[PDB]
């Protein structure tokens, strides 16, 4: 009775057939290398050329762009007229993209009509708030999924492989082992990333999303190139009125745009440092310089006789899509769901995954039975031209698809 | 002068003395399983059979249940009387749960009272918002505390044990230690986890608490069956007037409910999975099935001569709960105060916890001196029918204590 | 071609030439004791004494004080007058350090203005909002970093040494190597401790920063002994007008502090507790006595042979500050530049850090080449009081910089 199971990644050894172990906490912004020449015991004349180089630590953040962040003021005009409806005139705030308006309509009265005005119950006094000398001060970049990992590269004799290895994975061969075991506490799903300028940037913890109002984080925002999000004006209006005088317009709430009461108490925001920062479509990479932060690397190395490959197994997969449902650049997510062909075993423990161009976005662990399966896997992130396939190891099927955008 | 501590949960070990290692990442969501025959080196004819389950992850949350939030509509009615007090009348949306009225009690005007009311200062308009079309859309659950764990299981010979393994700790035996490392970061204490149907839910980290306004998620709560808490409306309401007509009430906050504003933007929002999920009450179990996350699995297997066990001691302990303090269902918590007996050793470092029926609510280090010890256990979790017990080790005291409803 | 580098803080080790090996999950709150007398192999008459101790974990938050949190009462006020400009006179709130006026001015009307007065588009009704019987509630820190560690003291013979090691970090000595790997997921960065008494706190993960509105948490605030910081009254004044009678403010927002509504609903809030804190400028260390928290611990012990350093070099390094921008108390941080001579070597990549007093605020990796070098290290924490100096290793600088204060 197999039970096949590739899901454990790492050796299984006996600690006196082994030769070497390295054990070491290393600063994850920086690099570590290590040559050594593997001489059998004395009696003999064969060594093993050892070179293992680790690279440093990479964040990767797949991400659902907001656009840019903008300043603003807020100004507050009155339009008044003796008669008529009030869609009966255009105001000037029609062409302001984020204003708000209240109508007096049919309101007129002796003690708050201009001297040309004898209305009772009559025209329209028009109050319009609108933002102007708008001003874009960031990009802003919602935080899906976050991933760390280091690239690591071993040589042992002739043998030369290189991997990226995920924090808290293992870097698996036949004589070299290297686990990576870490914890960062500096980014979370949901955080808002804002860059302000072309080095580094803040953390929001509460950048606004079900309801924006003029002054919070995240108030103004312009998705794309051209159209805003407007923010809620939550205070009232007053009209002011006088004997034989215009009406004149009055706003009670908060008059300060969201970037300025944030660069008031800027010291409030967590800063982040980047270096060599990659921007694609919904993901960003780069390495933290932050050199207080630490993961632990063991390294494990036998010369004569090869690990115990814990996942080693005879079972052959076959991969294609059936279908997507979900979104891409969402919190939510897609489900792509798999046709997957399991010969050479009764049943085989392992993991299908959603990957496109070498990075994955989601996994399901699953015991496939021998002949087709259908495998869901959910997974996150990505963008309009991603093709989701589905993989098993390395190996992927021919075509991926894509999910649908959210926001819709 | 002995110093005995079982706080150490693992082994010493001479490395030569060492049969086996296993050093591997596992998939959270998958399961692991290792069966070997321990032969001697050759030279002998006597084999041990080794046999290890490890049980997919699990994770468990002691939560305070919230009840369901609904979606509903804001009306606004107006009743308006010529004469009388506003109390001498009684208002349609009177037998509303939540409703928001403002009085304009003696101000009728003549140019704001209808053509029948000759009032000057007198009767009332009286304004009123109300919920209504009422629907319940999602249970929601406050996250007190997270827990992660896998049940691992070890035959040795004949010598077979099952234990839940917290994720950070250890199994310990005779021949074979078995370690769990990890970390997560799907889920926060404080988190709010919504399930809108009867396979997933959302993660909100803003729900609100101390003030729910009209449009905040979580804003319209019914706490059990019957009860709301109704939400604030901070808007104002405005009463528009005419010659000859009977007062217009208006108002100007927010009139979208937190349900719609947060399905119009719900890509902002953080989806989870689950894979047989368990309510009890206060406390929700599952499986998390994805399988992008993974822990670290380290097994230790000594053949011949028995690991050191770091814990190994002579003391013993008898213990009673003697009173409590404090809160279930509450992120403040309780205080269990334990009478715990210590004999055989002069004094014993060690842990008491807080548990009943097998799950552990707190846990207090303390060094115990021979005789009585006065211990208090700082907890949280639990729910009104859970007797919180003294508990050391496996061996918990004859009875446990209720704490108190939170939210009183 | 050397590549000196000491960023890796462990050991390379051969299996066999190990003589022990600790492994354990250890109680957070929990010290541990190790004593063993290391004999050779028989066939020998010379032992070797091993002592080792392991400390609570303490935990070091870098933090800046927010001062106190008070409750109070909102009250009203109106102050009438016929004629004269609202400036004209002086209104009782005027004292009151969080106010908020409203004038209604040369607004007088025949049904709102008092029976003496037979004003009309004159004068003023002024409207205040103040707040009194304030009592300060708490002291409030913001989170900048949090650091996790132990004190390790080896004894190895006649060796002996004690380091502080943070969690994920490694004690590495000839003969003896202590590594603990853990995680906590308690406190976050930008979390708000509060404390209301002289045992324990509250975390706030919402506290008002940019926008504090009555009823917040964090609403009313005194940042230091005298001056408060108010919050936004967001509702709308009234005036409720009569014939012959005084004009009557009133005001429909919030009327309940922050306090109030937080004590409301206690039980939302997360509680943790305390012991032997040391409150210090700008910092908090203590020992959280949650004994359900665990980390991990190893330790290896070679007995004969020396363990291979993996950080050991013949680099020398001389240090002297150059200059510092950015602040203290502050997320956003401060930058120290130093000039770092590298004198035996090539090349050498490691890392120089900010510090003051033993403690560490700052690190960059940092390759230096032989002569003259410039590092920035990127810092947050510390106190108008702190000299940040540059660092490598346990050696510092002859003086260090103070930065400046944040939120001026
Ligand atoms: C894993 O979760 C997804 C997500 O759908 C869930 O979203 C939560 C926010 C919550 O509302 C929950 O009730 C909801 O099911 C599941 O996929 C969804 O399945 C439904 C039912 O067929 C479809 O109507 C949705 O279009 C579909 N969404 C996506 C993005 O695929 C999924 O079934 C669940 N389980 C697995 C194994 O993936
Ligand atoms: C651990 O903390 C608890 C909780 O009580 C604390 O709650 C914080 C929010 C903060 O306000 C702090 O000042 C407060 O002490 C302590 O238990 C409390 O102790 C007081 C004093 O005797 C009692 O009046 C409370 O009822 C009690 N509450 C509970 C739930 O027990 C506790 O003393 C403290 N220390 C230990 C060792 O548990
Ligand atoms: C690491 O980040 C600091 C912080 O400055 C950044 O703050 C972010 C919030 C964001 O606005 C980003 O654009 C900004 O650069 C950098 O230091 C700053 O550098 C600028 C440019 O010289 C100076 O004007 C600032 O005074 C300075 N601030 C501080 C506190 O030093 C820093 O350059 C960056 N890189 C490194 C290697 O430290
Ligand atoms: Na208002």
């Amino acid at each position: 009775t197999p039970v096949w199971n590739d899901n454990a990644h790492g050796v299984g050894s006996v600690p006196m057939h082994t030769d070497l172990e390295l054990d070491f906490s290393l600063t994850s912004s920086s690099k570590y290398t290590y040559r050594r020449k593997l001489t059998n015991p004395l009696e003999e004349a064969q060594s093993i050329d050892l070179h293992i180089e680790i690279e440093e630590q990479t964040i990767g953040v797949d991400v659902h762009a907001l656009g840019h962040w903008f300043d603003g003021r807020l100004n507050l005009k009155t339009s008044f007229h003796c008669y008529g409806a009030c869609t009966k005139y255009e105001y000037p705030w029609h062409t302001a993209k984020c204003h708000y308006e209240r109508d007096y309509q049919y309101e007129t009265s002796h003690g708050c009509n201009p001297s040309d005005c004898p209305g009772v119950g009559t025209g329209c006094t028009a109050c319009g708030l609108y933002l102007d000398q708008l001003k874009p001060v960031g990009s802003a970049y919602k935080i899906i999924t976050i991933r760390y990992s280091r690239r690591v590269c071993v040589q042992f004799g002739e043998e030369n492989l290189c991997k990226i290895i995920d924090m808290n994975d293992c870097f698996v061969s036949r004589h070299v082992k290297v686990c990576i075991i870490g914890t960062v506490s500096k980014f979370s799903q949901g955080d808002t990333l804002l860059f302000f300028g072309p080095g580094g940037g803040l953390i929001f913890k509460h950048w606004c999303t079900s309801t924006c109002q003029f002054g919070d984080p995240g108030d103004i925002m312009s998705p794309r190139d051209k159209g805003f999000l407007c923010p809620e004006f939550p205070g009232s209006f007053r009209k002011k009125c006088n004997f034989a005088t215009t009406p004149i317009c009055e706003y009670d709430g908060n008059m300060v745009s969201g970037y300025k009461k944030v660069m008031a108490t800027i010291d409030s925001f967590q800063s982040f440092n980047t270096s060599t920062m990659h921007f694609t479509d919904e993901r960003i990479e780069w390495k933290d310089p932050d050199g207080m932060l630490r993961d632990h690397i063991n390294i494990l190395v036998t010369k004569d006789i090869d690990f115990d490959n814990l996942g080693e197994n005879p079972c052959k997969i076959g991969l294609q899509t059936s279908s997507i449902e979900g979104a891409w650049g969402s919190g939510v997510g897609f489900t792509l769901t798999c046709l997957v062909s399991l010969t050479e075993c009764p049943t085989f423990l392992t993991s299908i995954k959603a990957c496109d161009k070498a990075i994955c976005y989601g996994a399901e662990s699953v015991t496939l039975t021998r002949g087709q399966n259908t495998v869901k896997v959910s997974g996150k992130g990505g963008h309009s031209g991603s093709t989701f396939r589905c993989c098993h190891g390395e190996d992927c099927s021919q075509i991926g698809l894509h999910a649908a955008a959210p926001h819709l």
